């Protein structure tokens, strides 16, 4: 999915 990457971005920074 495209929010993974942007869940994956706020949980890291």
């Amino acid at each position: 999915g495209l929010f993974d990457i942007v869940k994956k971005l706020v949980s890291d920074f």
